[PDB]
């Protein structure tokens, strides 16, 4: 029976290994998935994911900082990644969701999603900007990396994805054009795309794209009340309890939500309340699933008993599946509650739910379902948020970008970093 502190470092280190020992070997990029038993129904073990690899380059910086790898080891790996990303398919400067690791060519995420994915590109840029800042004051080779990252950053054509409108579209294809037809309106996980779009010095957006598009001219404001907690953001399709918990993770890995506010919300309090509602649902456990309680909580999108599902509170959304990234990546918001789950899982369940790349993606005690499987997009925010809770690493780096601060000012945000 180990201490939280011992467990914390074991979990952080092993989770980081998804992105190191687990990386696709040619590219260095994060695999979409890793299945311990070697069985890949889609034969896609070496398909890498642009968004999750953004998480992973952050994780590499955690690795250098915690001594998991040397500074030099980290640098050479990031160099390899950036080389790959310089030759990979880009679609008005945005990477696709999926790439073949060995070649850097697109794998369509469904037939018509065969071009750019601006949302996944934004998670890659959040992470690559942290790397730019980390190296900006090092040696000749570190600065040339920082510059090549700056170049990739500046070539993302955020404005292209407006398609002439006051909003950003998620996708664009060479041949299918705008047929995916997903204009990105809030609230969902995608805030960082609009912030980066405003920040871009070469291909930015005017403020109306954010206010009329993301914010729906104010219709993003809501009042979702559960367990005595209020969300003031209109969580898309989740007006009872808020969405899957990762919405309070992905856009907040670099962007620091502490003290972040604008006319639509106080992001700290809304992110926190999102977590506390999620946890409370698991404590009340209305569907009477096995294992739900204060030592085992957190619903988010992940592998599921019948495949993959966007788990969340509500009788229609909670499938008896707990996914560790929900509670663990919530460490900066709810450290003691996130540690409570982490400790129970490690001390009492590790032989079922803990593996070489940290805790597995999802489990159901109701169904005795304990797949030895992992997803980049679930492991990455665990490593990153655990380190943010510890030291602020990625927040410090990201928030230091002059362009991030300008973009936040342009969109009428408040934050101490400004
Ligand atoms: O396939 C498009 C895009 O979907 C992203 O999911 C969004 C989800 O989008 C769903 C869409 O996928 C679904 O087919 C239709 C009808 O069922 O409705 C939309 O809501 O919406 C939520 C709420 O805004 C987002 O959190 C979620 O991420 C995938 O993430 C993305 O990878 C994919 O390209
Ligand atoms: O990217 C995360 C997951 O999204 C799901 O919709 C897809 O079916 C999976 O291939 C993928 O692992
Ligand atoms: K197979």
């Amino acid at each position: 029976a180990l201490s939280a502190d011992s467990i914390f470092n074991i979990v952080e280190e092993q989770t980081f290994q998804y992105f190191w020992d687990g990386a696709e070997p040619v590219s260095g990029m994060a695999r979409e998935r890793y299945h311990v038993d070697g069985n890949y129904p889609e034969n896609d073990m070496n398909v890498v994911t642009s968004g999750g690899s953004g998480f992973g380059v952050m994780a590499l910086l955690v690795g250098i900082e915690r001594g998991y790898i040397s500074r030099e080891q980290g640098l050479e790996r990031l160099m390899k990644i950036v080389s790959f990303l310089e030759k990979a398919d880009r679609f008005h400067g945005a990477w696709p969701h999926w790439l073949y690791g060995e070649t850097g060519k697109v794998k369509p995420f469904g037939q018509k999603d065969n071009g750019g994915d601006l949302v996944e590109t934004s998670f890659m840029i959040q992470g690559l900007l942290c790397v730019r800042q980390y190296f900006a004051n090092g040696n000749e080779q570190e600065k040339a990396l920082a510059a090549r990252i700056d170049q990739l950053w500046k070539a993302v054509e955020f404005s292209w994805y407006r398609n002439g409108k006051n909003v950003l579209y998620w996708h664009w294809s060479p041949n299918y054009k705008w047929q995916m037809n997903f204009p990105v309106t809030g609230y969902n996980e995608c805030l960082i795309m609009y912030i980066l779009a405003a920040a871009s010095p070469t291909h930015g957006i005017p403020a109306e794209v954010y206010h009329e598009g993301w914010a729906k001219s104010g219709a993003i404001k809501d009042s979702i009340n559960a367990y005595g907690h209020t969300l003031k953001l209109s969580h898309n399709f989740a007006k009872e309890y808020g969405g899957p918990l990762f919405w309070s993770h992905y856009s907040y890995l670099g962007l620091d939500p502490h003290g972040l506010k604008d006319r639509y919300a106080d992001y700290w309090e809304n992110n926190l309340n999102h977590v506390l509602i999620n946890r409370e649902w698991c404590i009340q456990n209305p569907k009477h699933y096995k294992g739900y309680g204060p030592d085992s909580w957190g619903l988010t999108a992940s592998y599921s008993v019948k495949g993959y599902a966007a788990h969340a509170p509500g009788e229609n959304n909670d499938l008896g599946v707990i996914s560790p990234t929900a509670a663990l990546s919530s460490m900066p918001y709810t450290p003691e509650y996130s540690k409570q789950a982490m400790v129970h899982w490690y001390n009492d369940m590790r032989t079922k739910i803990f593996g070489k790349y940290g805790f597995y993606d999802a489990f159901s005690e109701t169904e005795n379902w304990y797949p030895q499987q992992y997803l980049a997009i679930d492991q990455g925010p665990i490593v990153v948020m655990m380190e943010n809770y510890r030291s602020g690493l990625l927040w410090k780096l990201f928030m230091s970008c002059p362009e991030v601060q300008a973009g936040l000012k342009k969109l009428d945000f408040q934050s101490p970093y400004l």
